[PDB]
């Protein structure tokens, strides 16, 4: 299965790429909202880890534009941890929302649960 | 033409009802997000003035649920005046966003412009 990891912080992107690779997933990475939508169209990920704050176009609009054509599972990821943040993420079409910093094992288990469910 | 005015503050609701009536519009009022969606379905307004913060269900979800079936023009109205607030209102499907307190004349002219354009 293929995960599109969308994070503008290169160290975080690498930690997630590393642990998802260790699980046997194929990883494609995007570092902004524009690259995210392009990789989405050309790679057709099974799941996207999408963080909320991105250059060019924001996580919310990425998720909102994706949902126009696709029900690919989206797991939002963000250092923003307020009720409003999680609610609007999920309302705008995230399936799950996970805060930074995260546990690598919990991340993997939420990716699994989402894939199991689609 | 018919305006659905959705505001939980009864004094504001009355000021807008009064000035819209003076313009020759028919006015129906709703004081929460649930009454808003019900009045929307049963009255089929030509325009809705929708404020962002409402009991039961919020302005954003009202606008988002409405847009699933309808392109009725929506003018969001709110004391919240930040860039983020106006942007998310418009992204979630508002046609215009106006802050409280407002000028009655400017309100009327924005209602006119929206109706002219649909």
């Amino acid at each position: 299965k293929k995960i599109l990891i969308v994070d503008d912080e290169k160290p975080i992107s690498d930690i997630i790429k590393f642990n998802m690779t260790k699980e046997g997933y194929e990883v494609v990475t995007a570092f902004n909202g524009r690259e995210a939508l392009e990789q989405f169209e050309a790679e057709q990920p099974d799941i996207i880890i999408l963080d909320l704050m991105l250059p060019e176009i924001d996580g919310l609009e990425v998720a909102k534009t994706i949902r126009k054509t696709s029900s690919v599972p989206i797991l939002m990821l963000s250092a923003k941890d307020s009720e409003f943040d999680k609610v609007i993420g999920l309302e705008l079409g995230a399936d799950d929302y996970v805060t930074k910093p995260f546990s690598n094992r919990e991340l993997q288990a939420r990716v699994k649960a989402l894939l199991r469910r689609s």
